[PDB]
Parts: C-alpha cells; sequence; structure tokens
C-alpha cells in the first residue's frame, strides 16, 4: 500500500496565503513514495490545479449527488473534473455533526463521485460519548457499511478513520488506539468485501497529527497515512509527508 | 429603485457552457438602468469574476458565519471577496428546504455577510401548503423579521420573494399575486423599519420568470426586478434585462 498523506484545508486561506504555501510544497523535497493530495476551499480549487506541481493531486471539501440541477450552493462531481481535481473528501465530521448530512446521503454521495471517476476519501469515526460506552466499533463499522454498500471498484477509494475527540482538539489517538481501529477495520472488509480489497485499500488516520506526531503513528502497521487539518497550513505538513523517512 | 435583474446558475455549467454564456451576456445590448448580479457555483466565482464584464456583478450561492475555521465544505464572505464577488444569496428555498437551513443560521449569515461588506440578496416565500392554508402573510413576516432583526445597514440588502411552488414548475405567480405580496412586503418595512428604508429598498420576485412573462410581472408598481433560475443559463436572460423596453 503506497503511503497517502491528504491535507484538508478546511475554511481557510486566501489567495496570497495560499499562494505561499502552495509554493512551499513545490518547492520542498517530498518523498517520491508519499500520495499527498491538498483538499482546498471549492472557491479555490481552479487557482489550486493550476499552481500545484502535477505529482500532488487536488480534492474537492464536498460534492452533491447529481451531476446538475435545482441545488443552490452545491457543486458537482462533473465540475470537480472540469477544474482538474481527481478527489473529493466525503462524510467529513464537520458535514455530518454540524451540517448534519446522514449515511444514506452520504452512500449516495460516494457512489455518484466513484461513478463520475474521481477518487474518494470516505470519513467515518466515532463521538466521545462513543468511545466511552464503549461502542467504538458498532459506530465505525455501521458507518464503512454505508460506504461499503455503494463502493463497486475498491481502487479509487481511501477510508480515513477520523474520531471525532481529536478533531482540531489536540486530543491524538494513540498510535495503538490508532492500530486497533485499523485493524479491525481491515478485518471488516475481508470478512465482508475480500481479502483483495482488505490488502490493498489505504486506511489514513485523521485527527490531530503534527509534526511532532507522525513518526509515532506512521509506524503502526495498518496505518497508511494522515488526513491533515490544522497541521496541513504550515510548513510542518512537509515532515508529515515524509514521516515514513 | 434601480430595476435589479439576478441570475441564478445553481449547480449548473462548467466552463465550456458558462464561457459561452457569458460571452452572449458580454456583448448583449443591456439597458443602462438594470443592476445586473450573476449567481455562480463556488467553483467558477473566479472565472465568472475574470471572464464578466465589470458592470456585471457577480454572486456567490452561500456562505457560512465566520470568517474561517474548521468548516469542511463552506466558504466565507472574505474568501467571496477576495475573488472580488461583491454579493451573496442567502436564505434561497433549496438551501431552506433541501440542506435544512434555519432562520437563525441564515440571520447570522446575513449579518456576518454585511459585516464583512459584501450585499445581500435575501430570499424569503411560502409554501403550496401555507398559501393555500391562508398565512402567506405570517409566513413571510416571520421570514423576513429573521432577517431584518440582522440587518444594520439596508443599503446593501435586497429582498427576494419566490413562492416555492412557483420555483423551477413554471407556475409562475400571476402579477396580482406578486404584487400583493410585494406591496405587504414593503407595507412591512416601513412600519418596523422606516419609510426611508422602504422606499429604496428592492423587493424582487423569483419562481419560473421567462422572457415570455416578465413584462407583466416587471410593470406591477412594487415589483423592482427578477431572481431568475432556469432562464438565467439562456439567451431570453437578456430579455429578462430589459423587461422594461
Amino acid at each position: 500500500r503506497k503511503f497517502f498523506v491528504g491535507g484538508n484545508w478546511k475554511m481557510n486561506g486566501d489567495k496570497k496565503s495560499l499562494g505561499e504555501l502552495i509554493h512551499t510544497l513545490n518547492g520542498a523535497k517530498l518523498s517520491a513514495d508519499t500520495e499527498v493530495v491538498c483538499g482546498a476551499p471549492s472557491i479555490y480549487l481552479d487557482f489550486a490545479r493550476q499552481k500545484l506541481d502535477a505529482k500532488i493531486g487536488v480534492a474537492a471539501q464536498n460534492c452533491y449527488k447529481v451531476p446538475k440541477g435545482a441545488f443552490t450552493g452545491e457543486i458537482s462531481p462533473a465540475m470537480i473534473k472540469d477544474i482538474g481535481a481527481a478527489w473529493v473528501i466525503l462524510g467529513h465530521s464537520e458535514r455530518r455533526h454540524v451540517f448534519g448530512e446522514s449515511d444514506e446521503l452520504i452512500g449516495q454521495k460516494v457512489a455518484h463521485a466513484l461513478a463520475e471517476g474521481l477518487g474518494v476519501i470516505a470519513c467515518i469515526g466515532e463521538k466521545l460519548d462513543e468511545r466511552e460506552a464503549g461502542i467504538t466499533e458498532k459506530v465505525v463499522f455501521e458507518q464503512t457499511k454505508a460506504i461499503a454498500d455503494n463502493v463497486k471498484d475498491w481502487s479509487k477509494v481511501v477510508l480515513a478513520y477520523e474520531p471525532v475527540w481529536a478533531i482540531g482538539t489536540g486530543k491524538t489517538a494513540t498510535p495503538q488506539q490508532a492500530q486497533e481501529v485499523h485493524e479491525k477495520l481491515r478485518g471488516w472488509l475481508k470478512t465482508h468485501v475480500s481479502d483483495a480489497v482488505a490488502q490493498s485499500t489505504r486506511i489514513i488516520y485523521g485527527g490531530s497529527v503534527t509534526g511532532g506526531n507522525c513518526k509515532e503513528l506512521a509506524s503502526q502497521h495498518d496505518v497508511d497515512g494522515f488526513l491533515v487539518g490544522g497541521a496541513s497550513l504550515k510548513p510542518e505538513f512537509v515532515d508529515i509527508i515524509n514521516a515514513k523517512h
């Protein structure tokens, strides 16, 4: 499995500061063995794709489930491809809990984006109350099933495990808690999809990854890379890309 | 009150099709007395702003209520200004009924967008069941109050009355039905805000406006322009702009 590092810029940046960041990435020495993707605000997707070196992919932070129509404020996979972006982040924790997107809706989005030829970073993760209650497993397996049910070809899918309690809080999961879930998710895939799918699908970790953290997390056997928020807007993003080196 | 015509492209287009549409608009003989604004998909705001004649304004179709943060998938007024767009469409029917955006949220977006210096086109309108139950007035005044209590400077606000039953259905409101609601809203403004605000605020109509029904609607005394959906993607949009000729 090729190590994968995605940067989710969330709702940050302007052309000046994003221009700066992109110039930094373009001139940096990034490991040839890492697949890098930058998820930019929709208003700057075109901008980002035009300025980033070709080896770095671009991802949209969200999309809707049909190519066109009466959906004021939404964008579709066809528009994302039009711009030259190759991926979309779906099921993000903020979409789920702040914007109320349901599992059913996320599933429809995944099916459509894949049908349209885009790669998908699909996010799953339990809340603090769920972890404390000890139902982390039931929660993620249920979210995964919603995604799986809509995946025909797993070759363009990356699963991102991001515990809600770890997102933007500074409370990173320990390497052992990340490994435990990744291992269980990989087993879910093996029993419910197939051995081949489980072996080739990248399962990445997200939730307060820093230049400081990454090396120990990246050494876990079932951790295939990371989905980075806050640190993707800093110079230390380079260190994260290079975690396995 | 300067006649105002806005095109709401909704989730439609690619650079090739929007490029042609724009070419047509830059070359058309548009009334010197109509203020025109085009509402483009966020992915295309930069493109649209670069291509359209400076005399035509560009509007985003939605935005969030803070300048930046951990809101995966959203865009802010600050980003919209960065690109050079000067308006935002807030409270559109599809955001209310498909995406669940509440009055409280819309009022917060309005206040933030105005604080950031953007012009706002705020949408209001009742459902068929509300109309038939005899509560159109109750529903539109409730929606307008949620917006108005969040407006410090009306100079940059445009109110758009778009009955839900008329959006994309072909069931245009008759001139008498539109005029009735516009007159009542202007009446609300006068008693809840001020006479000065009532006479200068444009109240535009939307919901199946076509090159064919526009002249009659535009002759109504309280109709100040339109918010066009489906027809804004067609050459007849030029005829709508020129509805008073």
